[PDB]
């Protein structure tokens, strides 16, 4: 699965390649989507004019590139409406929200069988310590996969953080642009096979697919979305939480919410030490190397 962090990217620009890609993508199970858009100098929360969708998918090892601003977003939708809509495709997203907006206002397309793995990722805390907030890719990569995620390019974030010009506009697009675009995917496509299909994970994926829904169903609508799902950005909706994925949990051992039992200070602070000879699990008075006449 760290072979998925190797895929190249391919830049599809043509009718040609675009047929290829389609191609290739219509005989995936899970497609890993992304968008690169246009910076917005306001800030406002849409995303600006789509420049990039980048695709990865378990069909082959290999990270689409489609220069939307190239192909047009007619030329776009024409050749993906009906693998976005078919739901029997899963797709990944980190943090749909956005995304989905732009596709429906800006191409006009809904995507159907959408799972949101920053959404996943807080259900699992939610089901352990009662915690709604959001994560970013970089922690949830670190907790779940044990990867510390390779940074991208420094100039292409600070261009972006400026929020001064639009960055995503330039043709050509320069090697360091690309590379920073298929980041993302390849997380998200690696970050998937830790959370579908693995029974360690306390959270059924089909009760995460109907809490994505909710969130495609809110921000796919046509037009720019005034009202949010959540109370504030970097949080999941509690009530969609308690809904779809159940009570909120806690500490089995103190009963707080917040953290799970390995993570609590009282109960490693309450296990026995040995003080005489350091060693958990026994106190001195029952220490055999303390006492050999209990051999
Ligand atoms: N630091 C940033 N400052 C301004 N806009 C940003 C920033 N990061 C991302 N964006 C915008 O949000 C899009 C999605 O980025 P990401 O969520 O990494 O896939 C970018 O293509 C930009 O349009
Ligand atoms: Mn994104
Ligand atoms: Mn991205
Ligand atoms: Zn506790
Ligand atoms: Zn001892």
């Amino acid at each position: 699965s760290s072979m998925i962090l190797k895929y190249p990217y391919r830049v599809v620009d043509t009718h040609e390649k675009l047929k290829e890609a389609v191609t290739s993508l219509q005989g995936a199970r899970s497609i890993a989507l992304d968008i690169e858009a246009f910076c917005t100098t306001d800030q406002a929360k849409q995303l600006g004019r789509i420049s990039l969708v980048q695709a990865c998918s378990d069909a082959k090892p290999v990270v689409f590139l489609f220069d939307v601003l190239t192909l047009t977003p007619d030329v776009f939708v024409k050749d993906m409406q009906s693998l976005l809509s078919d739901r029997e495709i899963r797709k990944l997203f980190f943090d749909c929200r956005r995304d989905v907006e732009a596709l429906s206002c800006q191409l006009g397309v809904k995507p159907e069988g959408v799972l949101d793995l920053q959404v996943f990722f807080t259900a699992i805390q939610w089901k352990l310590r009662s915690v709604n907030r959001r994560s970013g890719m970089g922690y949830v990569l670190k907790s779940v996969a044990g990867l510390t995620r390779q940074e991208g390019d420094s100039a292409v974030q600070t261009a972006m953080t400026l929020g001064n010009r639009p960055v995503w506009d330039i043709r050509p697009l320069p090697d360091h642009f690309l590379e920073y675009a298929a980041g993302d995917v390849r997380h998200i496509l690696l970050l998937s096979n830790y959370l579908v299909g693995n029974k360690d994970v306390p959270v059924d994926v089909v009760a995460v697919e109907r809490l994505t829904a909710q969130y495609v169903e809110h921000y796919a609508v046509g037009k720019p979305v005034i009202t949010e799902a959540d109370a504030t950005p970097a949080e999941v909706n509690r009530a969609w939480l308690e809904r779809y994925i159940g009570p909120g949990g806690g500490c089995h051992f103190c009963g707080a919410k917040g953290h799970t039992e390995a993570e609590c200070f009282k109960k490693q602070n309450g296990k026995a030490k040995c003080s005489f000879c350091g060693e958990v699990g026994h106190t001195a008075r029952n220490c055999f190397k303390k006492h050999p006449q209990l051999l």
